[PDB]
């Protein structure tokens, strides 16, 4: 499995504008376009996004083709971030698409946010760390996601996603 797979099975893929879990406007995958409260902002932003008159609709491509970007733009947030990058380094491979994906769902601003979590990452103490990171927000808004993300900082297996 890799981050664009793992990604896929947390996000989704929808060709129509639909509402966050969070009642925000997205598209594609997980590509939020607006916190805005109008179909007709998100509308606009979604046509700014694409370069082309969609109407609300975008094609597998395109939805693949913001995927690309979104991913991209993750991973070089993670790097010019002081706070997630030392971390980043300092963990193997599958523990960065945890991260990556936690960046992808909530910015790097949020993430930087989990002080404590990222100090108990970063001296890998993985079972101290997962404790820590359920006790936010994240975790009670979107408990099956945190825990599959959870699990793999734990276990460094993509099992929470064999499943899936």
């Amino acid at each position: 499995m890799n981050i664009f797979e793992m990604l896929r099975i947390d996000e989704g893929l929808r060709l129509k504008i639909y509402k966050d879990t969070e009642g925000y406007y997205t598209i594609g995958i997980g590509h939020l376009l607006t916190k805005s409260p109008s179909l007709n902002a998100a509308k606009s932003e979604l046509d700014k996004a694409i370069g082309r008159n969609c109407n609300g609709v975008i094609t597998k491509d395109e939805a693949e083709k913001l995927f690309n970007q979104d991913v991209d733009a993750a991973v070089r947030g993670i790097l010019r971030n002081a706070k997630l990058k030392p971390v980043y380094d300092s963990l193997d491979a599958v523990r960065r698409c945890a991260l990556i994906n936690m960046v992808f769902q909530m910015g790097e601003t949020g993430v930087a946010g989990f002080t404590n979590s990222l100090r108990m990452l970063q001296q890998k103490r993985w079972d101290e760390a997962a404790v820590n990171l359920a006790k936010s927000r994240w975790y009670n808004q979107t408990p099956n996601r945190a825990k599959r993300v959870i699990t793999t900082f734990r276990t460094d297996t993509w099992d929470a996603y064999k499943n899936l």
